[PDB]
RNA sequence: AGCCAGGAUGUUGGCUUAGAAGCAGCCAUCAUUUAAAGAAAGCGUAAUAGCUCACUGGUCGAGUCGGCCUGCGCGGAAGA
RNA sequence: CGAUGUCGGCUCAUCACAUCCUGGGGCUGAAGUAGGUCCCAAGGGUAUGGCUGUUCGCCAUUUAAAGUGGUACGCGAGCUG
RNA sequence: AUGUAAA
RNA sequence: GACACGGUCCAGACUCCUACGGGAGGCAGCAGUGGGGAAUAUUGCACAAUGGGCGCAAGCCUGAUGCAGCCAUGCCGCGUG
RNA sequence: CCCGCAGAAGAAGCACCGGCUAACUCCGUGCCAGCAGCCGCGGUAAUACGGAGGGUGCAAGCGUUAAUCGGAAUUACUGGG
RNA sequence: CGGCCGCAAGGUUAAAACUCAAAUGAAUUGACGGGGGCCCGCACAAGCGGUGGAGCAUGUGGUUUAAUUCGAUGCAACGCGAAGAACCUUACCUGGUCUUGACAUCCACGGAAGUUUUCAGAGAUGAGAAUGUGCCUUCGGGAACCGUGAGACAGGUGCUGC
RNA sequence: CCGGCCGGGAACUCAAAGGAGACUGCCAGUGAUAAACUGGAGGAAGGUGGGGAUGACGUCAAGUCAUCAUGGCCCUUACGACCAGGGCUACACACGUGCUACAAUGGCGCAUACAAAGAGAAGCGACCUCGCGAGAGCAAGCGGACCUCAUAAAGUGCGUCGUAGUCCGGAUUGGAGUCUGCAACUCGACUCCAUGAAGUCGGAAUCGCUAGUAAUCGUGGAUCAGAAUGCCACGGUGAAUAC
RNA sequence: CGCUUACCACUUUGUGAUUCAUGACUGGGGUGAAGUCGUAACAAGGUAACCGUAGGGGAACCUGCGGUUGGAUCACCUCCU
RNA sequence: CGCGGGGUGGAGCAGCCUGGUAGCUCGUCGGGCUCAUAACCCGAAGGUCGUCGGUUCAAAUCCGGCCCCCGCAACCA
């Protein structure tokens, strides 16, 4: 848990403090950033671990020390100090679990898609839109339906939705993946628990900085004679333009009309169109290569979250939580699942 | 104008505690000792340290330093 | 418009330097080699094949280099078409 | 017409 | 008694020497090495015994053999009370 | 091969445990981690996965893999339709 | 694929790689037939009075909120559990409190139990003042009641009708 | 003082027990002279007279561990325990079940006749008085075939209303109130005044019924300090159709 | 000894057969816990099915011709031997 | 900016030419039919015709003015 992670951070702090005084390292800036993280973490760690060790010692020694009353009063004072130290350790964990980075402040795109069992997925994906809308209206987030493909017996097959504000992606990072469904559904007559799955993609903003300059100082413009037919004038004059980019290597050849300025206009518009095509193709490949890594095949396999409905259990594969509610979870209030994953993900 | 000197103690200053410390960027751009010193114009350091100028002394000892109005010039001014 | 034959190719070249190489120097973020940039200097040299009629371009391999242009973007009373 | 998978 | 393992010549492939005129070589022997592969051994002792070759015989050679070393590869037996 | 010295002293592992086929429970996950020669288990009360205990089988060997035959009269001449 | 035949469509002969522990044949018992025969029920036919159009009462779904407690949710849930929510009931929420406890038992110590009344507080409670001081005497003790301390535990209308 | 009020009786109504009777008992026809069917006579009741209870092996892995018990899981300075307030009654929408209606076989006012089944003591609460009223003050009888709830209503006579959203219907609202409870504001019931909407017979579609049923009308009880149109139970009038 | 003829190996040229990998592209085959559309076959499967052949259609498939029951119904017609 | 097509339920179209009326398909919501879905049926909402001005008894229409999407914009013998 966090105690096994804090010890490795304290050992890395004690190693970096010894390596800093050895004076054998030329580069020191990354070592100074590591020492800054060490001064942020290991001081509160050495406070909280020593306070918890002294509290556990003063409790376990005075609990069975021949049933004394003065040792019991000393253990009560140590328990008050233990409550103060536990509040200080919770404040230190809340300070260490803070999203300082400005990439966490960005908006997001949620893509809830159906997996196994279409009818079940539709019921489930519509309820997950309901689940994150309930979650989103609690903190006052804006929910806009960008695209929603309907199912058969209700729900939706694919939902792509923008959520805007201040800090959507940094709070909803850990939701890309699969979701189990164990339910007794409304579409099933028999009444046997079934397994259904749904896949959720979480995408960041990535704001469009499009249309770089054409850079006529970087354009190589070759004005040479044209091939073909038509007149004496074509032979005398060039009437053909080839423009090549230096940083991308895009070549556009125009031999269309008589005047070169109509040809100049086409030989710049095709450059702009091919720049826009080659940049939007790379952007759509960068979207797809991340979506195929976040969204799996869609099967019933374990992908980080398992939800149990007839037993009353919510068990995730990372940070094995055992919350037996399923009623304060179905109507917003997803703090207890999301927060400790952040707390022991920012420990690394 | 040259020549023998000075050109300080806290300023590791609070700053985003990784450091910006007279000199990346913030603002404050203090005050003493005072022949004189801007908490700094430049060089050099991860930051220091260090090196000059600002300015003040002394030898020296007669004119010198910087802007403005114009006339004629200089360069930019390279072809078959 | 009572006539100046134009493109590309072969041969033949001439001239300017806004110099591709060779030559002499300055700065460098020039340890040496190999470099980047600037000045003077035209004395000499400044490719071979595939494609395309193509000038040009790409490729393959050399070279110290595969210079830019003018001369009716040279040259048909020198030659094809 | 349809009623996807777990005795 | 071979149209010839440790004989000859010619033609071809591969290593080595050369003073470049030309030559040496053929572990599908025992050992041992590279390569292949999941996979397989020691560059050991001696003719003490047999057998083969030569010699009248004594004697000589024998990586066949008689063994020794390694591998639980297979079988058998014993112990770990 | 025989005698003497000393001290239980130096010498026990491998597979399996639902049926075929020899042997039972507990804990940890939870159609996941995984096992498996076939039927097949694991979906929060697992005699099947992992760990512990116990038992079973074989023994300096034990399991897996690869090949042949039998079972297979499922190549039928013995011995099918 | 190959060989042969044919004007062609194509026909004849005839594999291999790969996948699975099933495929198929007859037959029994249930299920069903918009298959047949027979029989029954306000099932159809005929009629009566209704619902759905309006207002009110109740319950549910959905929405909102601190909860709008939980279960039932096709016939077989929806004036259902509830044969009756102002507090109580209440299992829900907000706020203030108690933890061997509100309730069951064991040990040690102290005290008749009880009654009246006052102060602060939303009240639980906290802090008091008087009165009463027996049923058997091993009389260091009893048979009940009350308060304190520790462990066994208690408690749960928390989950699972799968 | 005609009130079964008092004598007086065990006939009769009512009432409780024990029995009788109704069991295809008999006849005629038909049917295999068998089971059985139809019709007829007696009878109050014809062929299980009528109704209720009594629910076959099994199906729905149908519901309840929230009535209870219980395996195992969990909390055990808490998800356990107590207190005050709020909520379970909130509301842009939809559905289910019932009541009141949309009127003239009907409304209003006066007079008047006929019930069964029940409940009652930290209860029913006569009679008298006051209040338009819900109820209040005083206070018998009864743990009961006597006492109380308790005047039954539709039904009948008479007068009015003339087919209009009107004298139908009664939602909602304001004021003054009454009962209970410690407290009626969220969030009880009832009465008076005043207002008095939608609704003029209902789209697609759908429900129950074959007899004292359908429909209509009233009463009582369980729950309960107070709080039903719901549930249970009783009674009055009472059809039509079944080829 | 040299010469020359006959046999003749390595090698070279020309043209075929067979086989192994590779080859842009294309067709069909087997696998998928979830796909889109249709319901073609199993009851008379709601147009009875199957086979051969020709044509058509996004697709199970449809239509015509020939064969077979590996098909139900035959208390609905009326009258009957 | 110059030219044209235009701006009719949430979306397509009639209806403008040639004025006496806001209409029809699709879609949305709700209820039925079925154990449930599809199909089918019923009911409701939805535009004042892109906006404004003028003629007319009457402008969705006839005409004109101002804003918004779309396509074109200097070529060839």
């Amino acid at each position: 848990s966090i105690v096994a992670k804090l010890e490795a951070l304290h050992e890395r702090h004690e190693e970096v403090q010894a390596l800093l005084g050895d004076a054998q390292t030329i580069a020191d800036q990354e070592r100074f950033r590591a020492l800054s993280r060490e001064y942020a973490q290991l001081s509160d760690v050495s406070r909280c671990f020593t306070d918890w060790q002294q509290v556990q010692e003063d409790i376990e020694t005075a609990q069975m020390m021949l049933d004394d009353p003065e040792m019991r009063e000393m253990a009560q004072d140590e328990l008050r100090e233990a409550k103060e130290k536990s509040e200080q350790l919770e404040q230190q964990l809340q300070v260490l679990l803070l999203p300082k980075d400005p990439d966490d402040e960005r908006n997001a795109f949620l893509e809830v898609r159906a997996g196994t069992g279409g009818d079940e997925a539709a019921l489930f994906a519509g309820d997950l839109f309901r689940m994150y809308s309930r979650y989103a209206e609690a903190r006052r987030w804006r929910v806009e339906i960008m695209s929603a493909s309907e199912g058969e017996h209700g729900g939706y097959k694919e939902i792509i939705a923008k959520i805007c504000g201040d800090g959507v992606y940094g709070r909803l990072k850990f939701e890309s993946g699969g979701h189990r469904v164990q339910r007794v559904p409304a579409t099933e007559s028999q009444g046997r628990i079934h397994t259904s799955a749904c896949t959720v993609a979480v995408m960041p903003e990535l704001p469009d900085a499009e249309l770089p300059d054409i850079n006529p100082a970087d354009l190589r413009i070759d004005t040479f004679r044209s091939s073909g037919a038509g007149g004496q004038h074509v032979n005398t004059t060039d009437s053909a333009i080839r423009i090549t980019h230096l940083p991308t290597g895009i070549v556009v050849e125009c031999q269309d009309e008589r005047s070169q300025h109509k040809n100049k206009a086409k030989a710049l518009s095709v450059l702009g169109a091919r720049i826009h095509a080659a940049e939007m193709a790379k952007r759509q490949q960068a979207e797809a290569s991340t979506r195929r890594n976040l969204l799996g095949s869609g099967d019933r396999s374990d992908r980080n979250r398992t939800y149990n409905f007839p037993q009353g259990r919510v068990t995730d594969h990372r940070i094995n939580l055992t919350l037996y509610r399923l009623d304060e979870v179905m109507e917003g209030k997803l703090d207890m699942l999301i927060e400790p994953i952040i707390q022991e993900h920012q420990a690394d």
